[PDB]
């Protein structure tokens, strides 16, 4: 057996992480939106802006998994999963899912009764993977829209 | 003119805040989903897990705007507005949006370049407001599902 160890994230890794945020600049087709550098990522891991796991193989990174803590006035705090990526040459070795499982474990160890994560409708890989658990699609079941409001509109709405 | 004052949420407010929560789950046809208490919440405002703005008129609570800090791998830390409710006898008095501003002023003041929030598809009153700013509908335009996994599911997958 090959040795995937999962390490939780310290800013020491932000280098490795910042690489894996650029690779993915290719694949989900939103390649120019890169404004979180390696340095800014450190300070974010430090100030607990973000959390994560890295899976390494031997001495190389193979995949990551970022996640922050979010709140819901019905249950209290929960976990949201942000990135869940595997460098190409390591997909379908089940790392994919394992990094998803340590966060599940972290949710148990913390009593958190809610994971969330968002995914593209056409991204049938992630659905394929996510299909191997019991989850609810919030969008369909309850009809929630997520609205976003980017920076230019953030400003003029404040400077009215 | 009629006076509405907005002060930032202190742990001391959790009493008034838990009440409005119930009114909103009541309105959003989800009375059961709520397990959070004032005193549980009372810890949660101390711990900077949630932030808010309460609207009082005289000494009566009217509405509230609660929110947490989310992280996108692409744009660092941004704000997510979880819950925004006005008591019924205080609608049509503008708070709706005003409470909403102090969160965009803050997002500006902290230099944050995205501001997300969600609503049900049938709550056309809530969209009625939201249509007076520039927002993207990430569900309908880009087809984003949000997958939830509750606690029963979280344990069953973490316990493999």
């Amino acid at each position: 057996m090959k040795n995937f160890e999962i390490v939780t994230v310290t800013p020491d890794h932000a280098e490795q992480l910042i690489s894996m945020i650029h690779e993915l600049a290719e694949f989900e087709k939103m390649k120019s939106s890169v404004v979180n550098t390696a340095e800014k990522l450190r300070k974010d891991i430090e100030n607990k802006a973000v959390h994560g796991f890295i899976a390494f193989i031997g001495e190389e990174p193979a995949g990551m998994n970022l996640f922050y803590y979010a709140y819901s006035t019905w249950v209290g705090q929960y976990l949201h999963m942000e990135d869940l990526y595997i460098r190409p040459q390591f997909r379908r070795m089940g790392l994919a899912r394992t990094l998803w499982k340590k966060l599940a474990e972290l949710a148990r160890d913390k009593g958190i009764v809610r994971l969330e994560w968002a995914v593209l409708d056409w991204n049938k890989n992630a659905i394929a993977l996510y299909d191997t658990v019991d989850y609810v699609n919030l969008t369909k079941s309850e009809g929630w829209f997520t609205f976003r409001m980017d920076g230019a509109a953030i400003n003029k709405f404040a400077d009215e």
